[PDB]
């Protein structure tokens, strides 16, 4: 293309060229296609519309991404605020998020299950095992990624959500911070499979997010998992989403379950 034989825009180290190619777009991101001038890869420029508290907590954050090297962790380079937007630099993943993927499909494919979601767990198994532990806490269909000419499958948005009851004058500030653990990974991942396995949203017969909570603190699965056909992914599926956090299975536990264990290929016709 000629555009690809023109950049518009570089980073403020010159590293990264933009170019007017734009790959997707959300309503929180504009995504185009970049390129390393050190490494002639081509990466994802990501352009999104705070405090120095907040500038400095971000900077720190973004310095601990960048160490972040992972198969299946949509890797990390760059970060600056341009004037104006916030633009971060990322391995450039091709056919985009898996949701859009299993919309140009009808129905799952066993040996693809099993494959994307042995990469989801592997990669939810190195943040889990950084110094210290990173929880994703956002883990859903649309930030998680694919190489279409690959088969490769790769967490991102990682950080995202963080970049963007009582009386406030009289609460203390502990009350704002949320702690979770990996469990909650293990949840949003259980139901990533709910959705993978079945084509469809889960809880889609709800209307808001209330209805939800009140089925999801009742306990009470969506009506997906019942249209799930195999009863040994209903039974994985249904140890990722109980209820109880302490009773879910870990992502050990998962990653040495044999439903997940690579095949020994397919045979040539
Ligand atoms: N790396 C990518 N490669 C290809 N397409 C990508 C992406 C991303 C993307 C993926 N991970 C990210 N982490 C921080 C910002 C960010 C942006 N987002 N997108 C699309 C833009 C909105 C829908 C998905
Ligand atoms: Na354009």
């Amino acid at each position: 293309m000629e555009a690809e034989m023109k950049a518009v825009a570089t980073s403020p180290s010159g590293r990264f060229l933009k170019f007017d190619i734009e790959l997707g777009r959300g309503a929180f991101k504009t995504v185009y296609k970049g390129l390393d001038t050190e490494t002639w890869v081509e990466v994802a420029w990501c352009e999104l519309q705070l405090t120095k508290a907040e500038q400095q907590r971000f900077k720190e954050e973004a310095e601990m991404l960048k160490g972040l090297q992972h198969p299946n962790i949509v890797r990390f380079y760059d970060s600056w605020e341009s004037i104006k937007c916030i633009v971060l630099v990322t391995e450039l993943m091709t056919s985009g998020t898996l949701k859009t993927y299993l919309k140009r499909f009808k129905v799952m494919k066993p040996k693809v299950l099993r494959s994307w979601c042995r990469q989801i767990l592997k990669g939810l198994q190195f943040l889990h095992t950084r110094t210290p532990p990173i929880i994703h806490r956002d883990l859903k269909c649309d930030n998680i990624f694919i190489t279409g000419p690959t088969g490769s499958v790769k967490i991102g948005d990682l950080g995202l959500a963080t970049l963007m009851i009582g009386t406030p004058e009289f609460m203390a500030p502990e009350m704002y911070e949320e702690h979770y653990d990996e469990s909650v990974d293990v949840y949003a991942f259980g139901m990533c499979m709910l959705e993978m396995a079945t084509s469809e949203y889960p809880y889609s017969e709800c209307q808001n997010a209330a209805q939800i909570y009140r089925k999801v603190t009742s306990g009470i699965k969506p009506a997906s998992f019942n249209k799930v056909t195999d009863p040994e992914v209903k039974e994985i599926i249904e140890g990722c989403i109980r209820q109880n956090k302490s009773e879910r299975l870990s992502i050990r536990d998962l990653l040495n379950h044999a439903f997940f264990a690579e095949d020994t290929g397919l045979r040539v016709e």
